């Protein structure tokens, strides 16, 4: 399977915040779905290398390593690696 | 040393929220004093086998596995095992 999404913790009602773990398979692209207005986005590598496109411009993250930014903009997940890459995605929703 | 921890991001002023990496050695213990009050917590093991005292109660936690708690309880970090153990620790402020 291309992507595999998995909750690291339910819906947290009183952060309006989720938390996923995601797995992207060699070659696998996945573009984000349209996010309510204000809504922040980090990602953070946890093993492989993963490839991000925000603000219209592809950057690599490697372990550790992470970004911050704009959920509701378009923005894209890419492996362009030989192995799957790991990575959480943590969304804070506005209130 | 026995612990290393690094930011994964700078403190966040509009989200309230600091988010690290931790790696114990074999052997180490980490006893932390407890945060503000309303401050929520999230360990999530990276790689290895770690040890957490919550309600001074120990319990074995390993990757893709985590717990969420109030961090201005006492609790304690422990690695048991043979070899060094990763984890992120997330941090809640309360607005
Ligand atoms: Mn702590």
């Amino acid at each position: 399977q291309a992507m595999v999404v998995k909750p690291l913790f339910p819906w947290d009602e009183t952060l309006k915040f989720d938390h996923f773990s995601i797995i992207l398979a060699p070659g696998a692209l996945s573009e984000s779905t349209p996010h309510e207005a204000g809504v922040i986005e980090h990602v953070v590598v946890i093993s492989g290398e993963l490839e991000m496109k925000i603000d219209g411009e592809w950057r690599t993250l490697y372990p550790d390593q992470g970004v911050r930014f704009a959920g509701d903009k378009p923005h894209a997940y890419r492996n362009s690696s030989s192995r799957p890459v790991h990575f959480h995605s943590l969304i804070h929703y506005p209130r």
